[PDB]
């Protein structure tokens, strides 16, 4: 059975298309890539299956791949992250998209499965574009017959990369993969500035809480945690950080944040944000220790950061939904407010990162797809990163929109520091 | 004809009631006032007509007045500020409310008129609680027969106060009025921290624009402008301020902001925010000078800050609505994005100020209503402010929720600085 | 029978050339004062005035002094604090022939003597006829100890929150026997000098004294008036985490809204790497606080007097352990944990660095000159009460500082001005406006 | 034929007591170094080592020196900058019997002489066998001018971005004839010292030199690497508005995302009240820039060498107008508008104040000691190439600084550790992690 697309409400397409146009202006990276590579159609013959939050921003990525000549199918990598107007606009353009806000797990899995075959004649995918490794897992674990004709994987996020490196270690990585999470222009921008933009946004939409006067706990101080703390502080919340890594903890301290163990920090929290990529950050002992009407949410990729299974089993009978993705539990006479059932809060309760920063991440994606499509045979079944020259190009593409003007090295200056005038400007160990 | 209430959709009441309960916990001022004054029903016999944004926060004010024994009727003071779930919850409680999001001007005026008479037997109002002076104007200009039995006015905002002071000068102020805008615990908190919380919130909901990398112009650097600049800077925008007052301009400069004339500033703006309480801040010359897809909005009380009449007359034929309260105009080949048709953006495109800060403003309102209801005969037909002891009490009521603990002066310390231990702590000229 | 005439007394008059160079640099950072010199200088409106000043003898104050002289005044001067004088500033003023009695590191007897010398001008001892004060100590000396001189004195101008409080007590008690202009409460003073000035100079002074890393530390600021607001901002801007104490629920709620934890001192002090008193009150830090402190806590005061910290208790109880690291940085061993005291608990910004920068002092001192002009010319139209300057002058002061920092104002049309109820050239706010 | 032995050379050895008091205070702010003293001191693992250091002779460096001695090393020392020495620190070190040759305000001949003395230990002239360098000038002297000494030297440790670049050029050219450990690129150095250190000390140094008001000013920072990031943050935290220049599109996009305007110097410099070079490159500020500047602009450099600003051009063209306000604050009249130069364009934080505070230097210097230990014991296992320290040691350094500032870590369970692919005691990040 061939289902051309599945979306919540296709009448939202006009609205979606208007926002896609506005987003295009905020995404000069992607648009510049369309101009540069569009005329040559370098992805003619490519059949790219994407599993990645079906947002307005993602719509621009999809249409960039199509302008480069690709066939494209798509699903979301999270049950609450799809923007239904974005999905509708993509479906109205004739594209095979299977995504809506508020799927269940069976629906989620079905959507990914549909993306593996293209058109009524069922031509299988030959490229994977993934965010979290769920599409990758479906193909490698459940459709291994399809790996022969697939040229490569590109992976968006810290958690999916970790899964790929485990596959590499275990000997089950049977395709080359490009890790674009660790492009400088992704990790140091998307994870950091993106969460800075969208964390507080999502908590405000969900709860309309006053930030000034509140204390918030952010678990983790990697790039997501750094940005999350900055989101909260910029809005006027006082932030306490938790960490396991002494270097990251010392960074937080130097950035002005108190750093304590969660067992202590959680007692003082009006707001709790998990940002670790790890599991069991917030457990039953934490829930029992919390202040009344604490707001608890997660901005790491999966919903195991918060022990929702414990919360639902133990206090599920008291659960009251205020509105979609804002649930209140009565834990022993004090309320706990859970956002998006502990799934990615920025995407679940608002619209995720803004278009401008996603243009950098998605510019990296297109470059990686181009590279594997053209050159997959020169790659081993291992995880790679993009060369610095391409990482620098991505940054360069975003400067003009925001009136950032660079000085140009003279030949003398360039020689003196051991670089060429057009870069790369830093050696490969440079941390920015 | 007696209409008991008029709201968009009364089935939103359950949702509204849940949020009202959450708001109650964020509003300890109002709740404390309920406990203190509720048992004595000091407003028994009062018939309070309110004209004030019909939000979740306002619902708590309304129900506070009822718990003090008042009859209450209500409308909104802005066509886009009502929260329909709040209005529905109030209507479901049997209260006469006439308010919905997206009224026209005829509807707006009708709603206010209904509030003047209470119940099927049409008992006229005897108290006025106003925000912007539109209810006051309707009674004094169009129902002057009703002034005899009305005991007083309380006024919420800088613009309504200015109208009252003009009436005082002109000799048309025929009731006593308490100006609660200029309670310290209102002006220095609501106008400042409130706009800090809700300005950026509203722009994000409307547009989902990246703030980092953008330049924003804020016109005016009174309390609203101070908070608006802080909202933007905290989110990562670079802010240029405009002013006419050299002191306020020098404040902005000392707070780190470039200060330029609008004619110059507007050319550099990704985002434009009017915060003056004045008219013709953004005119046709400004619109023609703007960058493509500039976002233009107003956070001052009325929609004359931006010359919408000029924009609609001249480029109205190009107008495209993206979604409600986000309109795009093509001004000579470059787009201008207008939020909420130039009306209060925080209330029009998001939910206005959060509950915690509105508890201070509305605590002042209740205190002023109590004071006029009981003691109106001791007042001349002039604008008054509340004594500092009551202003301090309002602040005191909000400290415990956010774990602010005061030291207590010893008798020796109190004598030394010339104050009593329980205050007032500052003389009346103190500016905070 | 025969009086001693000392022309000036300064630490080292050979520092004058250095002082003069910095005065010149300061002049460019003080457009308000310089503009006032040009406007009023040619007409010498202070001819015949003999102004005794008691006010921190800094480079900034040198510009004030020479502004008054350019307006035609005779001027004598002392410092209002024992550690606040900048010796090169004092030397430059002395080298210009002016009677200044001030140096860094006076004792109390020396302090009092210096003020006394300022009351009489030249070897022929013409008495003062104007008072320019900062803290009320000159005012107290004249009214309490030289009341014969009050007849010929026309007025007082007062610089600071603490001196104003003293004047209001005199007003209440019935001992204020001269008109006084309170320039502390010019908007362009209190909302700028006290706030942005302390923001600039608090951290500066702690760094010069101790060279401590700010990032990673916790600091307690007692008080959240204008000085406390600026002090907290100084620390936060440098990377310290700040806990505020207060007695005033409104000021406390401000601090909380500005992002600061607010607790009682008994609790706060246990967590403090750095303690700053900013109240204008007494007994903020007592023996119980000292015994509760962390090792090598840095304790200082930025309020006008050294009562905020109980130095008498600290010296009596643990003075035998005192070790001076360098001038104005003393370490006490309080029961096996060290307490570092800056400037013996006196104004830390002036005592351990150079106080507020020239740009903000130009506003405060522009207000001073305006007040001296007003009392000199019009003292008879004033009662023996404390006054403030009209808003039109407060606005003018601000206007004079805009061009240096490229602030440009929009101008209201007549239509706009009518709409908001103001004239085009101001004043733009009513008298109750709090900014 | 007969060599002169100078035991030490310092400005004023009577400043030792003051220096010692501040060293003690610094020791408490440097738990990393002190912990390293306790752990390794009893076993004297550096017995027989003769460590020549070339590194700013500050109070912080004194703690490093005495740490190496407590580990059993003989130590000689000079400064790597002519203006960076703190004379009381140098005096304390000399008073302890250590051969130090350093004072504030050397000339170039003096600078070179001081380094030369460090190569031989005691009157009997035992040559150095270890190099501890900051900028590569000691390394250059040994390799270029005393190559006979390379045989017995075991290794080099290098402190700073500029010295590392010199070592990598030697590596490429084939003239690196010793193993080198680059400690600049320990995470706990580059991401802390260069960034948070400059944040602490840039503004400090400008304030001490000029006492300028920061609020209301515009500053240009050239470069947005770690030093530039910290410099911009120093200025913004003090209230200055900062414009950044860059050549690297990624670093430029960072600055823009951090809220800074980013423009070409030709444009930026016209708007600047304050100019700071932070590139490690040459010719950032040239004659065309100087002619375009506002009157009394403050110009300084926080990159390692004085090439960033074209001081040769400024001195040749307008040197006849030069006026020294006080040491390391010089004013030039460039075509009728004044240019204020700090520390003759040399490292401003160290030249006009005291450089980075002790707490952050404890991390950098903990890395130094670890590198010296590693080369002393294990130099034979290294090629003549530049190395960095393993992440496990980089993490250990951080761990040692947590307790002083009350940072407490959560601990992974075995289950959590397995889940994220790490061991419970770390390392917690893979080697490509950028923090
Ligand atoms: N919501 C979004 O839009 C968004 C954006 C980017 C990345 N992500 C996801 O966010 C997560 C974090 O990404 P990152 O790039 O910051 O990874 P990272 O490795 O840079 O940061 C993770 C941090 O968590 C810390 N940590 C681990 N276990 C902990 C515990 N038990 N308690 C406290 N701290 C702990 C680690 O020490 C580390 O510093 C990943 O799941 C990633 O896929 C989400
Ligand atoms: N949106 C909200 O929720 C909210 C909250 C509080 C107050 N308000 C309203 O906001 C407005 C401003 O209130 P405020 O308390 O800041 O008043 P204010 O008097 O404290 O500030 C107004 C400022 O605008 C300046 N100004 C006037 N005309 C100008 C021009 N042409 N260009 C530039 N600047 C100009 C004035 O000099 C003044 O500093 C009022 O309409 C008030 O009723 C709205
Ligand atoms: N160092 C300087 O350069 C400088 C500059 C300006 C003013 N001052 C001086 O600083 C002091 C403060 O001035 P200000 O203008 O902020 O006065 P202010 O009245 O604005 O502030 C003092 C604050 O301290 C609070 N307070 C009083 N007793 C307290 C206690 N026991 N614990 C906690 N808080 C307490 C008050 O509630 C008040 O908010 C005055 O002595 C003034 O003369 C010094
Ligand atoms: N003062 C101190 O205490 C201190 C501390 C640490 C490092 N340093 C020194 O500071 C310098 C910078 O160190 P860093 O770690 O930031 O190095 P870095 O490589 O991290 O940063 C240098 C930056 O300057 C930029 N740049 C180069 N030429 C430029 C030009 N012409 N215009 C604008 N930008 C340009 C580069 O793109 C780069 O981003 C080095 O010389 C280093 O030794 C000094
Ligand atoms: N608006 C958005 N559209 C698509 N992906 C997003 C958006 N915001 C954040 N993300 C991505 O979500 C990922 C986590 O699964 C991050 O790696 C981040 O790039
Ligand atoms: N959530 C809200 N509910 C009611 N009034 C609000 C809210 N947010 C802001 N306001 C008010 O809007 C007024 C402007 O009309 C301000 O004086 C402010 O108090
Ligand atoms: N550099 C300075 N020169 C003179 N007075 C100063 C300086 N810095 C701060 N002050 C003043 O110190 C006063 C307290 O005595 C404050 O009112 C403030 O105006
Ligand atoms: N107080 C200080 N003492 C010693 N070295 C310092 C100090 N402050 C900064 N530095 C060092 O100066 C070096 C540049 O030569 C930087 O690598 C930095 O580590
Ligand atoms: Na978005
Ligand atoms: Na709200
Ligand atoms: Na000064
Ligand atoms: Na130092």
């Amino acid at each position: 059975t061939f289902v051309k697309h599945k979306v919540k409400d296709i009448s939202l397409a006009a609205w979606g298309r208007k926002e896609i146009e506005l987003a295009e202006a905020e995404m000069p990276g992607l648009m510049s890539i369309r101009k540069e590579f569009g005329p040559s159609k370098p992805l003619k013959g490519a059949r790219v299956a994407g599993c990645l939050h079906m947002t307005i921003q993602t719509a621009v990525l999809i249409e960039t791949l199509i302008e480069l000549g690709a066939e494209v199918t798509w699903s979301s990598c999270n049950i609450f992250s799809t923007q239904d107007h974005a999905a509708a606009a993509i479906a109205a353009a004739g594209i095979s998209v299977y995504a809506w806000k508020g799927m269940n797990e069976e629906e989620f899995d079905w959507c990914i499965e549909q993306t593996l075959f293209f058109g009524e004649d069922r031509k299988p995918l030959n490229m994977i574009l993934d965010d979290g490794g769920d599409l990758t897992n479906m193909v490698l674990d459940r459709f291994p017959e399809l790996v022969k004709d697939i040229r490569g994987i590109s992976e968006e996020t810290t958690t999916g990369v970790l899964r790929l490196k485990d596959r590499e270690r275990n000997g089950s990585l049977v395709l080359p993969a490009i890790n674009i999470n660790d492009s400088v222009t992704k990790s140091k921008f998307d994870n950091k500035y993106g969460c800075k933009e969208s964390l507080v946004d999502s908590i405000r939409r969900a709860t309309d809480v006053m930030m000034a006067g509140k204390v918030a706990v952010v678990a983790g101080y990697g790039d997501v945690g750094k940005g999350s703390a900055a989101s909260l502080r910029g809005a006027g919340a006082r932030v306490i950080v938790t960490e396991i890594d002494p270097i990251c903890a010392l960074q937080a301290a130097m950035d002005g944040y108190e750093v304590k163990k969660m067992a202590d920090a959680v007692k003082r929290a009006d707001i709790v944000v998990t940002a670790t990529g790890n599991k069991n950050i917030i457990t039953g002992e934490h829930f029992k220790a919390m202040r009344d009407k604490v707001i608890v949410c997660n901005i790491g990729h999966f919903d195991n950061e918060i022990d929702m299974a414990w919360l639902n089993k133990t206090y599920g009978s008291t659960k009251v939904t205020v509105k979609p993705q804002v649930d209140i539990y009565n834990v022993d006479g004090h309320d706990v407010i859970i956002l998006a059932e502990g799934r990615l809060v920025n995407l679940g309760c608002a619209t995720g990162h803004p278009s401008f920063v996603m243009s950098s991440s998605f510019s990296n994606q297109v470059i990686a797809q181009l590279e594997l499509w053209e050159n997959s045979s020169k790659y081993e079944n291992k995880v790679y990163t993009l060369p610095k020259s391409l990482d620098e190009k991505v940054a360069r593409l975003h400067l003009s929109k925001i009136d950032v003007e660079l000085d140009i090295l003279s030949a003398d200056q360039a020689a003196y520091i051991g670089v060429t005038v057009d870069g790369p400007y830093k050696n490969d160990e440079y941390r920015y």
